[PDB]
C-alpha cells in the first residue's frame, strides 16, 4: 500500500528531528565541555539513538521497495532499512562503541615528551614543528615521535574495530565496511572513475615531486636526497606530508619576487577568529546565498576557550536537525590555513541551511565530496592575490603568477595522492586483504606507489602509522577530500564562466556574483534527493567528474615545471 509507505515516513521523520537533536544536543555539550557528567549523557543518548535506529529500520524492512511507486519515499525508505552499527547486538555494541571511544580518546590526549622537560601536542606544538624547523633531526623527533605515541597505542584497538564495523556492515547486507561506505556515492563505477582521475593528475604531481625533491636536496643535502627516489616524510611542512605549502620558502620559483607575511599581516591588523568568520559570512551573502542565523554566533565555538573547558579542538560543522541551529566548532588560530578552513567549514554549513526543508533522510550533500567541496570553492577565490590585496594582507607579472600557482599547488596537486591513499588501505584492510600482520607495510607501500615518500625511520613490528592520522581512529570515511579536490575546481570553472569571467582559470574571483550563488544554490537545495551526477549537472552543465577544470587551472604551472625539471635533467617518479 502506497498510503503505509508515506505514513511510514512522516513517522520516521517527525520522530528523527526530535531524538537525532537530542544526541547532537548531548554529543556537542560533551564536545565543548569534555567532563564525566557530559560522558553519562552522551552514552544515554546513544542508546536512545540506536533504539529508534531499531524501531525505525526493523519497520522499513519490511516493507517491499520493489512494489512502491514513489521514487522519494521508496529512497527514504531504502535508506532506513541500513541501520548501520545499530544492526548490531547488544554486547557487539556496547564495545563498538567503547572502542571508537577508546580510539579517539586515545589520539586526543597523546604527547611526546623529552626526558626532564617538556610533552608536546599534536596542536599546536609539534603541527609548529613540522611547518617551521629545518633541521633533519627535529622534523625527525616529531614526525617519529607522533607515531610512537599516537600510531601504536592505536594498534591494539584496530582488529576488533575492523570486526565489528564489518559485522555491522555485513548485518545490512553490504560485503564489508568498505563497500558500505562506497555506496554512499550510488556509483558501481567509483573505483574506475576515482582511477582514471588520480591518473590524470599524475605529470602535474609527478613534476612538483621531482622539483619539490630537487629543492629539499638543496637544502637538506645530497646526502639525504635521492634525486631519483621517494622524498622523506618528515621534510615537507606537514605531519602527513598531505599538504606542502609550509615549504613555500625552500620552493619558490621566484624569490626575487617577494611576497607578503600573510600571518603576520593578519596578526598587525587585528584579525580575530569571529572577523575570520564573518569574512566567509560575507563571501556567502555577496553570491545571494544564506547568511548564518543569529543563533550561530551566540552557540558557536569559534576559537578555543580559555574558562577551563576542554573541547575537542578537530574543525567540524554542526547540523542539529531542526532547520535553524547550526554550529562550528573550531580551535581558530589567525592566519591563511585557517581562514581557509573557516571557509570550508562554512560551506557545510550552507549546505545544512540550503536543504533544511528535505526530510531529515536526506538532509546530507548530493554525495561526501559534494558535501567538502563548497567552502573550498568560495576558498579559491578568497585566496586569489586579487582578493587577498584587498583584504590587504598582500601588496599588487609573470612571476608573481607563478609564485601563487606554486603556493596552489602546494596545498592542492599535493593532497591528490594522499587523499587517495587513504581509503585504498582502509578498503582492502575492510575487505580482508590487509591483515594486522600487515597493517603498517602496506600502508608504506601505497605511500610509495601515490606520494613517492618513504619513511625517515624503518619501521617495526608494533608500528601502526595511520592510527597518527586523525581519521583512522575517528573513523570518518576519507576518500570524499579526493573527490573534493577534483570537483571544486570544475565548480569554480563553471561559477567562473557564469560570472562572466574571461582569461585563465586561476585569476577569477568569484566574489559577489549572484549568478554563481544561484548555479550553487538549485544543487544543494537538492540535498541527497537525486542521484548526484543530477547535481553536477546543474553546477557544471555535465554530470561526470572530470580533471579537466584542475589542469586548466594549473596549466601555465605545469608548463613552468616541465621547463625547469627539464632543465635540470630530472627524472620523474621513482623505481
Ligand atoms: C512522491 O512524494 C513526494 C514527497 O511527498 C511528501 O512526502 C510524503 C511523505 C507526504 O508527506 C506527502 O504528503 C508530501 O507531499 C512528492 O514530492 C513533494 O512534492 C511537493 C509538490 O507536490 C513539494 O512541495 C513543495 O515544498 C516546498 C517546501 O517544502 C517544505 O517547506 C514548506 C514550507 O512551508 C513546509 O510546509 C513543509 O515543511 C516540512 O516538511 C518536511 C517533510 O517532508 C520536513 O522534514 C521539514 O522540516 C519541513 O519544514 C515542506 O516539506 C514548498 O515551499 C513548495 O511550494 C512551491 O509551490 C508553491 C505553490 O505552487 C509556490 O507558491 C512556491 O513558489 C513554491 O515554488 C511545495 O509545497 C515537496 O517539496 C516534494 N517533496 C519532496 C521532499 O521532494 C512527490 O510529488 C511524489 N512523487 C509523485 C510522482 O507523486
Ligand atoms: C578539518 C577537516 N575536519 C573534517 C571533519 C572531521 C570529523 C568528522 C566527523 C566527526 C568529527 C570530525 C571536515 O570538516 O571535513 C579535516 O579533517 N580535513 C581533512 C584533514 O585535515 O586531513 C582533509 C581536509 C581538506 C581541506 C579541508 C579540511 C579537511
Ligand atoms: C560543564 O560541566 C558540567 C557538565 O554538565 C556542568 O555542571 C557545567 O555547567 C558545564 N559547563 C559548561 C557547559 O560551561
Ligand atoms: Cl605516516
Ligand atoms: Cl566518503
Ligand atoms: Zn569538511
Amino acid at each position: 500500500d502506497e498510503a503505509e509507505a508515506s505514513k511510514f515516513v512522516e513517522e520516521y521523520d517527525r520522530t528523527s528531528q526530535v531524538v537525532w537533536n537530542e544526541y547532537a544536543g548531548a554529543n556537542w555539550n560533551y564536545n565543548t565541555n569534555i567532563t564525566t557528567e557530559t560522558s553519562k549523557i552522551l552514552l544515554q543518548k546513544n542508546m536512545q539513538i540506536a533504539q529508534h535506529t531499531l524501531k525505525y529500520g526493523t519497520q522499513a524492512r519490511k516493507f517491499d521497495v520493489n512494489q512502491l511507486q514513489n521514487t522519494t519515499i521508496k529512497r527514504i525508505i531504502k535508506k532506513v532499512q541500513d541501520l548501520e552499527r545499530a544492526a548490531l547486538p547488544a554486547q557487539e555494541l556496547e564495545e563498538y562503541n567503547k572502542i571508537l571511544l577508546d580510539m579517539e580518546t586515545t589520539y586526543s590526549v597523546a604527547t611526546v615528551c623529552h626526558p626532564q622537560g617538556s610533552c608536546l601536542q599534536l596542536e599546536p606544538d609539534l603541527t609548529n614543528v613540522m611547518a617551521t624547523s629545518r633541521k633533519y633531526e627535529d622534523l625527525l623527533w616529531a614526525w617519529e615521535g607522533w607515531r610512537d605515541k599516537a600510531g601504536r597505542a592505536i594498534l591494539q584497538f584496530y582488529p576488533k574495530y575492523v570486526e565489528l564495523i564489518n559485522q555491522a556492515a555485513r548485518l545490512n547486507g553490504y560485503v564489508d565496511a568498505g563497500d558500505s561506505w562506497r555506496s554512499m556515492y550510488e556509483t558501481p563505477s567509483l573505483e574506475q572513475d576515482l582511477e582514471r582521475l588520480f591518473q590524470e593528475l599524475q605529470p602535474l604531481y609527478l613534476n612538483l615531486h621531482a622539483y619539490v625533491r630537487r629543492a629539499l636536496h638543496r637544502h637538506y643535502g645530497a646526502q639525504h636526497i635521492n634525486l631519483e627516489g621517494p622524498i622523506p616524510a618528515h621534510l615537507l611542512g606537514n605531519m602527513w606530508a598531505q599538504t606542502w605549502s609550509n615549504i613555500y620558502d625552500l620552493v619558490v620559483p621566484f624569490p626575487s619576487a617577494p611576497s607578503m607575511d600573510t600571518t603576520e599581516a593578519m596578526l598587525k591588523q587585528g584579525w580575530t577568529p569571529r572577523r575570520m568568520f564573518k569574512e566567509a559570512d560575507d563571501f556567502f551573502t555577496s553570491l545571494g546565498l544564506l547568511p548564518v542565523p543569529p543563533e550561530f554566533w551566540q552557540k558557536s565555538m569559534l576559537e578555543k576557550p580559555t574558562d577551563g573547558r576542554e573541547v575537542v579542538c578537530h574543525a567540524s560543522a554542526w547540523d542539529f536537525y531542526n532547520g535553524k541551529d547550526f554550529r562550528i566548532k573550531q580551535c581558530t588560530t589567525v592566519n591563511l590555513e585557517d581562514l581557509v578552513v573557516a571557509h570550508h567549514e562554512m560551506g557545510h554549513i550552507q549546505y545544512f541551511m540550503q536543504y533544511k526543508d528535505l526530510p531529515v533522510a536526506l538532509r546530507e550533500g548530493a554525495n561526501p565530496g559534494f558535501h567538502e567541496a563548497i567552502g573550498d570553492v568560495l576558498a579559491l577565490s578568497v585566496s586569489t592575490p586579487k582578493h587577498l590585496h584587498s583584504l590587504n594582507l598582500l601588496s599588487s607579472s609573470d612571476e608573481h603568477d607563478i609564485n601563487f600557482l606554486m603556493k596552489m599547488a602546494l596545498d592542492k596537486i599535493a593532497f591528490i595522492p594522499f587523499s587517495y591513499l587513504v581509503d585504498q588501505w582502509r578498503w582492502r584492510v575492510f575487505d580482508g586483504s590487509i591483515t594486522k600482520e600487515n597493517y603498517n607495510q602496506e600502508w608504506w607501500s601505497l605511500r610509495l606507489k601515490y606520494q613517492g615518500l618513504c619513511p625517515p625511520v624503518p619501521r617495526t613490528q608494533g608500528d601502526f602509522d595511520p592510527g597518527a592520522k586523525f581519521h583512522i581512529p575517528s573513523s570518518v570515511p576519507y576518500i570524499r577530500y579526493f573527490v573534493s579536490f577534483i570537483i571544486q575546481f570544475q565548480f569554480h570553472e563553471a561559477l567562473c564562466q557564469a560570472a562572466g569571467h574571461t582569461g585563465p582559470l586561476h585569476k577569477c574571483d568569484i566574489y559577489q556574483s549572484k549568478e554563481a550563488g544561484q548555479r550553487l544554490a538549485t544543487a544543494m537545495k537538492l540535498g541527497f534527493s537525486r542521484p548526484w551526477p543530477e547535481a553536477m549537472q546543474l553546477i557544471t552543465g555535465q554530470p561526470q567528474m572530470s580533471a579537466s577544470a584542475m589542469l586548466s587551472y594549473f596549466k601555465p604551472l605545469l608548463d613552468w615545471l616541465r621547463t625547469e625539471n627539464e632543465l635540470h635533467g630530472e627524472k620523474l617518479g621513482w623505481p
